[PDB]
Order: structure tokens, then sequence, then C-alpha cells
């Protein structure tokens, strides 16, 4: 390990790992090593610099200490990068990770822990951004988003990553015209996986996911104040494997308040017992209102609906289903082999013991379609 080539272990290690739509990523893999040594925001040897290196040519960023990085700003990162905290304990206090306009991007073992100071992303995948696997990463008080694939981004993998301590999480795809379906084309092109992550203490958008391609298998919902997961508006999702568990009655750890735009906002604590009943909303809800007002004027052939076939989840404690197969056949039939495990107690323990950003090892176990010889 000289650089980051295939023959260094490390990275051979890392990349045997990858599944799903984001698993052509290698990030940094044939570039240069660039080693983190300073914990500033910014300065010689520090993250944001190393970044700013990364703009030349394929960089795999590794640190050389435990520490805390007190960002001022959103980190920029470029194509061809990997950011691989692996070995040692980084967080990133603050501010996150943008990923704009950049392709083949990996980002692995580090903590990024907004403390709902200013109104920032933790990982924002937007404006054309391709083949990016978010591995092993603890995200959590965001008082915006922790996490976006959005703005004609796709070929995404987020695994093993724990979400937690916010509000709204994750979405995939936004809305950003009064015509709904006005950047359909450009949107409808996100494909992503989301697989062992954990939304732990979460309070929405787990994810709220619109228009595109999406396979949710073995994630552990758990503990939701207000919604577990959205569709909408033909998003096409296979979800399968996945577990929703909460309690109607439970101590709320919220924050006492929400910074927003507009002002504070109350918590969603009162929510609690009957959030358990709302593993998901009703498909198609998080934008039916909109629809039916709007479709008069636009004449709306896409549906309302998303595209959904779920098999294998399972509804734990007070958690009850939601969904329900609509339209299966259009639901996606990922080309790729993964390795889906049946849904068990025993695989919620392996997620919360496993999932974020933690020490042990998370090899793949792998039988499908698009699996060689193992159909
Ligand atoms: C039990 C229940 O479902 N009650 C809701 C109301 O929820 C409240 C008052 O908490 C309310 O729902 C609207 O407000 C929600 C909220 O305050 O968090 C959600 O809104 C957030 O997410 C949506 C979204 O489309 O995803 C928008 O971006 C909102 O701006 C955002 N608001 C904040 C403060 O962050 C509800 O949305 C979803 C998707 O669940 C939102 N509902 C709608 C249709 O916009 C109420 C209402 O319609 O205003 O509906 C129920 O009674």
């Amino acid at each position: 390990c000289a650089a980051p080539d295939e023959h260094c272990p490390f990275v051979a290690s890392l990349l045997a790992q990858r599944e799903g739509y984001g698993a052509k990523a290698t990030g940094g893999l044939g570039g240069k090593f660039i080693e983190v040594t300073s914990d500033q925001d910014a300065g010689p040897g520090t993250l944001r610099a190393a970044l700013a290196q990364a703009r030349k040519g394929p960089a795999w960023i590794r640190f050389a200490s435990d520490m805390t990085i007190v960002l001022k700003t959103q980190l920029r990162v470029p194509s061809n990068t990997t950011i691989d905290g692996r070995g040692k304990r980084v967080a990133l206090i603050d501010d996150g990770l943008g990923v704009y306009g950049a392709k083949n991007v990996i980002l692995t073992h580090l903590t990024i822990d907004g403390r709902l100071t200013r109104l920032t992303q933790a990982v924002n995948v937007a404006n054309d951004s391709r083949d990016v696997w978010v591995d092993h990463m603890d995200l959590s008080r965001m008082s915006d988003r922790l996490l976006n694939v959005k703005n004609g981004s796709t070929d995404v993998t987020i695994s093993w990553t724990k979400f937690h301590n916010s509000n709204k999480v994750m979405l995939l795809n936004n809305i950003t015209s009064k015509n709904l379906f006005q950047n359909y084309e450009r949107d409808s092109i996100a494909r992503v996986t989301l697989h062992h992550n954990y939304f732990f203490n979460t309070v929405q958008r787990n994810p709220r996911a619109q228009f595109g391609t999406f396979h949710l298998f073995n994630n552990l919902l758990e503990n939701w104040d207000f919604y577990g997961m959205s569709f909408s508006l033909e998003a096409k999702a296979l979800v399968e494997g996945n577990i929703f568990n909460n309690d109607a009655q439970r101590k709320c750890v919220e924050p006492e308040f929400y910074p927003t735009v507009e002002g504070i906002n109350v918590n969603y604590c009162r929510y609690i017992p009957i959030a358990p009943a709302r593993s998901a909303l009703d498909n198609g809800d998080s934008d039916r209102g909109a629809y039916e007002k709007r479709k008069a004027d636009h004449g709306y052939t896409r549906d309302f609906k998303a595209f959904l076939r779920l098999k294998d989840n399972l509804y734990l404690g007070d958690a009850k289903p939601v969904l329900k197969d609509y339209r299966p056949e259009s639901a996606p039939t990922p080309s790729y082999c993964y390795g889906y495990e049946k849904a068990t107690p025993e695989l919620a323990e392996k997620i919360r013991k496993f999932a974020g950003n933690t020490s042990g090892d998370t090899p793949l176990p792998r039988t499908g379609a698009g699996c060689p010889g193992h159909h």
C-alpha cells in the first residue's frame, strides 16, 4: 500500500463489499493516497485541503489519527475520490459532504453530526452525480437533511449506515415545481440501493422516495416518531427483507424544538403513540393532496402512487404493515447480484451491532437473477 491499487489489501477488502446500483464505484482506486494530518476546517493537512487536491486526480483519503473536524461550511467531494475513515475515529461536526456533479465516489466509516447547528446536509448527492457508494456512515442531527440523492443523480448504494436522531432523514429525489412531473425525465433515471442500514430515533422520511427506481433490502427501521417510509409519484420499488420495530409507549428523545427557516418548531413527540402503525405512509399519501388539486389543470397520466413489490418484511412490537403490492409487475427486478438475508430478529441484531461507523467487518454473505451460475 504505497498506493491505492487493487494489490493493497485494505483497498481490495473494501471493494469486495460492493453491491447494488452503486457497485461500480471505485473512488480513488489507482490514484494517490492523501493522509489528513490536521483536524481543522481549513489549512495544511486538512480534509478540506485534501479534497481540493483530489480535484486534480483520483485520491484515496485516509486519516492519521482519531479526530473531530468542526466544519464551518460544507465540504465538496470531487470525482474519483474515496474518503476512508477505517481504522480511526473520525467525526465531522456541524456540516457535511456535498457530492455535486461528481462521478465515482466512495464514502466509508465516517461520523457526521450536525448538532442542529445550521441548515445544511450530512451527505448531499445532487446535480448529475453518479456511481456513489455511502458505506458505514453515522449520520445525525441535521436541521435540513441527513441524505439526499436528487437532481439527475443515479447509481447509488447506501449500505450499513446508521441514520439517527434527526427529523427529515432522506430524500430520493425532490420536487421543485408546481407541476409534479416536470422533472420526471431528469429524475426518473435515479437508481438507488439501500441495504443493511439502521434508521433509529428519527422522525420521518426513512426514506421519502419519488419518481426513480429503488431497492430497499435488509434495513432496520426502529423507534421512528412520525412515519417510517414514504413512496409516491411512480417511484418503482422492491422493498424486501426489512424490519420495522416500534413501541407506542416510550420516552421521547427528540430535542425540545427544531430550528427552521420560519423559526422554532415544536417536536414530534406527541406522535409517538400513533407512529408504530405508520411503518409507512399509505402509498402515494405524501403527494396525493397536491396531485388531486393539480391534476385538473396538469392532466397527469403518471400515477400518484408508487409501483411496489413487497416481500418478507417484519413488523415487530407495535409496528404494523401498511404498504402492499401495487402494480408489482412494474417494480424493479434488479439486474445485479445481491446478498439478501432472510428477515429475522437475528438480522435486526446484526444490523444494530454493525451498522454505522463501526470497527467490525461486514463481508458479503448470494443468489439471484444477476448472479452468474446461481440464478
Ligand atoms: C399524523 C399526521 O400525519 N398529521 C399530519 C400533519 O402533521 C403535523 C402537523 O405534524 C400535517 O402534515 C404536514 O406536515 C408534516 C410536518 O409538519 O412534518 C409533514 O410535512 C413535512 O414534510 C412535507 C413533505 O411533503 O414531505 C413537506 O415538505 C412539509 O413542508 C414538511 N413540514 C415540515 C414542518 O417539515 C407532512 O408531510 C408528509 C410528507 O408526511 C405534511 N403533509 C402534507 C400533506 O403536506 C397535515 C397537513 O396536511 O398539513 O396532515 C396531517 O394531519
